[PDB]
């Protein structure tokens, strides 16, 4: 039985409204309803992995694994296996998966950040969960970020915390947050930005969402204004949206949105809004396609409808060879040539490199590189031809063109990381000089940029 090459994901994202859902709801594991939508010759096909966020669930972690474990036997006459479960108050993620992926699934960790500080902490957060797929690291982020239109700068600070402490994945990557730490990163949640129109446009908000006419509200769309003025989710994907806002409902209908402010809403507006998302972000050069990405329309228990997105991903086998794994094979070389930082520190340390990839026995630590003034004010870091050879555990090229260095520029003073990033092996030729880059991040905020070029040796 041969190894995949790739796999499907389902996401979902649901703010259960602190009701108990519907009986039916497998309109959600279907992508049914509104938007970019599941072809009907598929239903009977199940996604390899089902990773369901929940906010404000009310239910218990075995009532809410009964209900979808039995909706998917019913979609799919499978019973999917539990990977893992985790609740931080009325914030969940489940994971499920094929049986037959069971013994292809290790390495499994969750976490939660609590975001906020005294009256700000204890409801909003983030859960989490990471784990292996044969040889492909896969994680999951379910966050509820601060609720209100007038917020949206608390939302980005809730972003930078979970981000900056949820401890997932390989705990040796100790430069990496979670934005550098796997293969494909989903993030998804009631991030709970806001369409920014005035208050006095709310029936004409209603209005266009009747006529399907989105553009004019994506326009206004805090995410995407947010995303395009680098404020949040920096390097990371989302599906265009062609599906209607999926808050604020009247719970039992879809035909009307309850947008005035009310004494349990804390006299808040709560305007048409995409408050339910899902976006990625992937390695350099990974196969990852959006297959789905909607509402579902006959799901009302909540005030929220339930979103989804489907998506193929590429993944790699368990390499073995008769050198790597417990040993280098000398038919492999990385050398990273005429490599320069550029970094936007006002700091004068003198930095170091390090270079991370499971490609490798452990990370490698280069020599100081020469600073210089750079032209417009900024500090340039070169390490010439300096930088140390990397020895592969595998030469194989079926195996190294498929692999990342994750690459860490820290102070000598403090050891501290001024800038992480990741270059693909996915080169367009072997035994040849090749230019690189990636941006370098720190907290998930752009410091920098790594580039230069790169040769690679494969035994072929
Ligand atoms: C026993 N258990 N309860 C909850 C989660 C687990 C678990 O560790 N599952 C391992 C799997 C890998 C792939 C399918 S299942």
């Amino acid at each position: 039985q041969p190894e995949p090459d790739m796999i499907t994901i389902f996401i979902g994202t649901w703010n259960m409204g602190n009701a108990p859902p519907p009986k039916k709801i497998t309109s959600w594991f279907l992508s049914k309803g509104q938007g970019k939508t599941r072809d009907d010759s598929a239903d009977y096909i199940p996604h390899d992995i089902y990773v369901i966020g929940t906010q404000e669930d009310p239910l218990s972690e075995k009532e809410w694994l009964e209900i979808l474990k039995h909706s998917l036997q019913e979609i799919t006459s499978v019973t999917f296996k539990t990977v893992a479960i985790h609740t931080l108050w009325n914030i969940r993620i489940v994971v499920l998966a094929k049986p037959e992926h069971e013994n292809r699934i290790s390495h499994i960790c969750t976490d939660n950040v609590k975001t906020g500080i005294a009256n700000t902490l204890g409801n909003k957060g983030a859960v989490g969960v990471s784990f292996m797929f044969n040889g492909t690291s896969l994680g999951f982020v379910n966050s509820h970020l601060t609720s209100g239109s007038e917020k949206k700068l608390r939302r980005n600070q809730n972003y930078m915390n979970i981000l900056r402490f949820l401890a997932l994945g390989d705990k040796k990557l100790s430069p990496f947050n979670i934005t550098h730490r796997f293969t494909h990163l989903f993030w998804f949640g009631d991030l709970n930005y806001r369409v920014d129109l005035p208050t006095w446009e709310a029936e004409t908000i209603i209005q266009k969402i009747k006529q399907q006419q989105y553009a004019d509200l994506l326009s206004h769309d805090q995410l995407l204004t947010e995303r395009r003025e680098q404020k949040v989710f920096l390097h990371f994907e989302e599906e265009e949206i062609t599906f209607a806002p999926t808050y604020r409902f009247e719970r039992l209908t879809r035909d009307k949105y309850a947008y005035t402010k009310q004494k349990a809403t804390g006299m808040k507006y709560n305007l048409p809004s995409w408050c339910d998302r899902v976006l990625w972000k992937s390695y350099p050069l990974v196969h990852v396609v959006c297959q789905s990405y909607g509402s579902t329309s006959d799901i009302m228990t909540s005030d929220h409808s339930p979103v989804f997105a489907t998506f193929e991903a590429g993944v790699t086998s368990q390499f073995v060879s008769k050198n790597g794994p417990g040993t280098v094979d000398s038919q492999g070389q990385i050398e990273f040539l005429r490599c320069y930082a550029t970094l936007k520190t006002k700091s004068q340390t003198k930095f170091y490199l390090e270079f991370h990839s499971s490609c490798l026995e452990s990370f490698v630590k280069s020599q100081e590189g020469e600073n210089e003034e750079g032209s417009e004010g900024e500090l340039v870091v070169k390490f010439g031809e300096t930088l140390p050879k990397l020895k592969p555990i595998i030469s194989d090229p079926e195996y190294l063109l498929d692999q990342h260095i994750l690459i860490s520029i820290k102070s000598s003073d403090s050891d501290e990381s001024y800038g992480e990033g990741c270059i693909a092996l996915r080169l367009e030729a072997t035994e040849t000089q090749l230019p690189i880059y990636t941006p370098l991040t720190h907290h998930g905020e752009l410091t920098g940029h790594f580039q230069g070029e790169i040769k690679l040796q494969t035994s072929q």
